[PDB]
């Protein structure tokens, strides 16, 4: 059965890596804002979150659509806790350049984001060579949507940028003690944490978590060995799962875009349940590449019994459920379920589908 699924990751690089004129595009129109962005006060320490890399795909089966992301520093930074959520806060503070943000003692994410809205809508018009068109209809993160010519489209998220201790809920977070080391914990808690403006049951002005830079640090040093990828004895397939984790629930999101049944699930929740199969299977030998078609089944029986129990700690802040019954009812897992059980038991048609 690996055979089958090699094909589908084979398919998958080959339009990653095909000749492209859009990541220049992107880059055209990222950089003329980011110097735009920098002439405001409030947005002088404006930059991309992995600088060099503008090239980030959320959408693996829709290479046109890319996803960057703005980071601002905001240091003397305060956090309060919003309604016990243990990911959404307040920020509040200790002359800073967002003082025009603020609602009394509270950073306005609606107003930050009306700003940033505002400076990009103007300097897209700025450039008349292409015509770039920006997407409207409110919601915080991802602040704004570009279409540039036809068929390119850019999501731009504006994440704050804490260089301060993580919050006390991740105390019990990123538990990767046994895979990756306490030492290497250490090192990734030390680094910077963001928020993003986002609402619990989407109005307060909260801001959710983001550890992006800490899921691409550990994707790009993956093993217990560190020399695990680099050889020929030693090459795994933790990417691979994930990779094929992820295009199953887009592929299956697309094959009921008509309905509403998986509208609430993201990659967000593949992508943790993964790390956490990381967490039980932490030695290189239990990801054999290949043990690739029996690895990618354990991947998927975790999901769903994560689906069925409806359990799936986050996985820096370990309290937060993203398949409680608030947050997305039990029939839709249900259905996700139904769709995923069908997909093994027939050798996964959906990646051969679309
Ligand atoms: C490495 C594993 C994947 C991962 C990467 C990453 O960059 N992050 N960043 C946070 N931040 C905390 C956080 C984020 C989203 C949600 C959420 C999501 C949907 C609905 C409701 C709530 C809840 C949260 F507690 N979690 C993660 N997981
Ligand atoms: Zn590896």
């Amino acid at each position: 059965g690996a055979s089958k699924l090699r094909a589908v990751l084979e398919k998958l690089k080959l339009s990653r890596d095909d000749i492209s004129t859009a990541a220049g595009m992107v880059k055209g129109v990222v950089d003329h804002l980011l110097l735009r962005l920098k002439c405001d006060s409030a947005f002088r320490g404006v930059g991309l979150l992995n600088t060099g890399s503008y090239y980030e795909h959320v959408k693996i089966s829709a290479p046109n659509e890319f996803d960057v992301m703005f980071k601002l520093e905001v240091p003397r930074i305060q956090l309060e806790e919003y309604s016990n959520t243990r990911a959404y806060y307040f920020v509040k503070f200790k002359e800073n350049p967002l003082s025009q943000f603020l609602e009394g003692e509270i950073l306005s994410a609606s107003k930050m984001l009306s700003k940033f809205r505002k400076i990009i809508k103007e300097e897209i018009n700025d450039i008349k060579d292409t015509d770039v068109i920006m997407k409207r209809k409110r919601g915080g993160s991802p602040a704004v949507t570009l279409l540039i010519s036809e068929k390119i489209s850019v999501d731009i998220t504006l994440a704050l940028e804490s260089k301060s201790s993580w919050p006390a809920s991740t105390q019990e977070g990123l538990r990767i003690q046994n895979w990756l080391s306490a030492k290497v914990r250490k090192q990734l808690r030390l680094k910077p944490f963001y928020l993003v403006p986002k609402h619990a049951k989407e109005q307060e002005e909260t801001w959710r978590l983001s550890f992006s830079h800490i899921e691409k640090e550990i994707l790009n040093n993956h093993g217990k060995s560190k020399t695990c990828c680099e050889n020929k004895e030693e090459k795994c397939c933790r990417k691979d799962c994930l990779k094929l984790m992820k295009y199953l629930l887009e592929q299956l999101k697309e094959r009921f875009k008509d309905k509403k049944h998986l509208d609430k699930f993201s990659s967000y929740h593949v992508k943790t349940a993964f790390f956490h199969v990381c967490t039980q299977n932490p030695q290189d030998s239990q990801w054999d590449r290949k043990d690739l078609g029996l690895c990618f089944d354990n991947c998927v029986t975790y999901f769903l019994q994560c689906l069925r129990t409806e359990k799936l700690e986050n996985y820096f802040i370990p309290e937060f459920n993203l398949f409680s019954s608030n947050l997305i009812d039990k029939r839709s897992k249900e259905f996700l379920t139904k769709q995923i059980e069908y997909e093994r038991n027939n050798e996964f048609p959906v990646f051969d589908e679309f």
